[PDB]
């Protein structure tokens, strides 16, 4: 049996955690204690506030209809009125005490009814849609009017702070993302936007859309642009005005900050808060994307060591990204660097992303290694993305090992500290304590198919840890279950042993 050792040190790369990392776009079991929720996706580009109604897109058959209605687990007489997905939503966040982040509307135009699939020959302008207009320019009304066609947004935001007061009140909407997967429209939401997104053309969109928010909700948090992954990182997806508009920048990303940065310097306020991003691993193991289906041993093991992706420099992930662009990887520091270049002190937010294996060992391990790395590397929001329907039982295990892992809502601690490893591949380590000294909070886990290992921590820092308890979840359970506690600490060591696929939460007390 294998040895491995690991260095905790509470002086070290101490740095506050942002509890918006414990995010989500669907509700899952309800016991994760999220702290963020996002509304958001690829139905929400032609949401139509004022009706609820919204189009599939690609996704079914470009319908419109009342999908988010339904659901959202409203009646008939909610999905008609105006605000209701939204106000269901977060009247929900309020309740659970979560962030919201809303999206709005900007490729163009939203569901105007919901009659089911829109053909190519209907694309808009045409009776199935309604206009989006940034600035209504006129006098707001509570109750829109349902005939012209038009929906106006910055009233929508009037409507929302008018029920909620402002995003710095206690129950405001604190967020609003400009769209979703723009490089996306002309393939997602053909009928709305068919021509592929320009750069300069987002950018125009995006500044135009934050100024009207802004306007209303000077305290309101934008998000963009809600990139859906590489391809659109690199080039915004082919873009076709990128080789015009390139220049120095080493890809879209920069041109966004960059752009973004100068437009809200003519402006004189900040007109992009928050720099967003999906990630979708691209990562293979056996013939398949981790993404796609639960998979083989292989599709498993490459489940559990694709997190590196994001942060370690000598990990190369099976996939076209490593192979052609590994100079973007690992990708985390690689975006902050674009943003302390171009945009200093722009937010960071992951707001959808899984790594598949939903119902299996595999991928609650995957994400009990993403929530520490998240956490630890300055992301200040991360919202986790259900592709696949019904229960998704160790993702939730993974929220629950650092948000409930007692049953009582007890948590992770809100500042990182160092934590290292001899094993990283099949290993991973995150400690925390709190700004309380009294518990050091580690989160270990063994990535091995085959082999426990024994787990011989040494600790440094202010204080001496007399004992233990220790919770976990393993592939027998999925369930969190009070294990082994570590009844005695001599001089700031102690041994655990880490059965295969098992992730533990370790509290150490003074
Ligand atoms: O399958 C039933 C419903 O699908 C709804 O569309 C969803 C797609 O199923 C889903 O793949 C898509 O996920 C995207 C996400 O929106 C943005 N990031 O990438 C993910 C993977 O492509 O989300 C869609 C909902 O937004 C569809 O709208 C319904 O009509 C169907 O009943
Ligand atoms: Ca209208
Ligand atoms: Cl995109």
């Amino acid at each position: 049996a294998k040895t491995i050792t690991i260095k905790v040190d509470t002086f070290k790369d101490r740095k506050p955690i942002s509890p918006y990392i414990y995010g989500t776009n669907q509700d899952l079991a309800g016991d994760e204690n999220m702290a963020a929720r996002r509304l958001g996706g690829n139905r929400m580009t032609g949401y139509n506030w004022e009706n609820n109604m919204s189009n599939a897109g690609s996704d079914w058959q470009h319908s419109s209809d009342n999908y988010l209605c339904s659901n959202g687990g409203l009646t008939q007489a909610e999905c008609e009125k105006p605000g209701a997905v939204v106000t269901s939503f977060h009247d929900q966040s309020l309740k659970l005490g979560t962030y919201s982040l809303v999206t709005l509307p900007m490729a163009g135009y939203v569901a105007a009814d919901g009659n089911g699939s829109v053909q190519e020959s209907e694309a808009a302008p045409s009776a199935r849609w309604n206009q989006v207009v940034n600035a209504k320019n006129a006098p707001f009304q509570l109750q829109p009017d349902l005939n012209d066609n038009y929906v106006y947004v910055d009233e929508f935001v009037h409507f929302l702070v008018n029920k909620y007061g402002t995003a710095s009140t206690k129950a405001g909407v604190k967020g609003y993302a400009l769209d979703n997967e723009p490089a996306l429209w002309s393939h997602t939401h053909p009928r709305i936007h068919p021509e592929k997104v320009g750069a300069k053309e987002l950018v125009d969109r995006s500044v135009s859309l934050s100024k009207a928010v802004k306007a209303i909700d000077a305290g309101a948090e934008v998000f963009g642009p809600v990139l859906y992954g590489f391809g659109a990182y690199k080039d915004l997806q082919t873009a076709p005005d990128w080789d015009s508009v390139k220049g120095n920048y080493s890809w879209f990303v920069d041109y966004y900050l960059d752009q973004m940065r100068l437009s809200s310097q003519v402006e004189g306020k900040r007109l992009l808060d928050v720099f967003d991003v999906h990630w979708y691993p691209e990562a293979m193991g056996g013939g398949i994307r981790i993404t796609n289906e639960v998979g083989n041993d292989e599709t498993k093991k490459a489940r559990m060591q694709a997190p590196r992706t994001l942060w370690d420099p000598t990990y190369k992930e099976d996939s076209w990204i490593a192979q052609w662009f590994s100079e973007f990887l690992p990708i985390l520091p690689r975006l902050k660097q674009s943003v302390d270049k171009y945009y200093p002190g722009t937010k960071l937010a992951m707001t959808s992303y899984s790594y598949g294996g939903e119902n299996d060992i595999s991928g609650g391990i995957a994400m009990t290694d993403v929530l520490g790395i998240l956490g630890k590397n300055d992301v200040y929001m991360a919202n986790y993305w259900k592709l696949k329907d019904g229960v998704n039982n160790y993702v939730s295990a993974a929220y629950k090992l650092y948000r409930n892992y007692d049953g009582k809502n007890s948590t992770f601690g809100d500042t990182s500290v160092s934590a290292q490893t001899s094993d990283i591949v099949n290993s991973s380590v995150h400690a925390s304590v709190t700004n309380s000294d009294k518990e050091l909070h580690l989160v270990v886990m063994n990535k091995s198919m085959d082999s426990a290992f024994d787990a011989q921590f040494d600790l440094s820092g202010a204080k001496t840890y007399i004992s233990g308890k220790v919770w976990g979840f393993d592939k027998n359970s999925s369930q969190i279950k009070e294990a082994a506690p570590i009844t005695q600490i001599s001089g700031n060591r102690f041994t655990y042993t880490v059965p295969p696929l098992t992730a533990y939460h370790i509290v150490l007390t003074t």
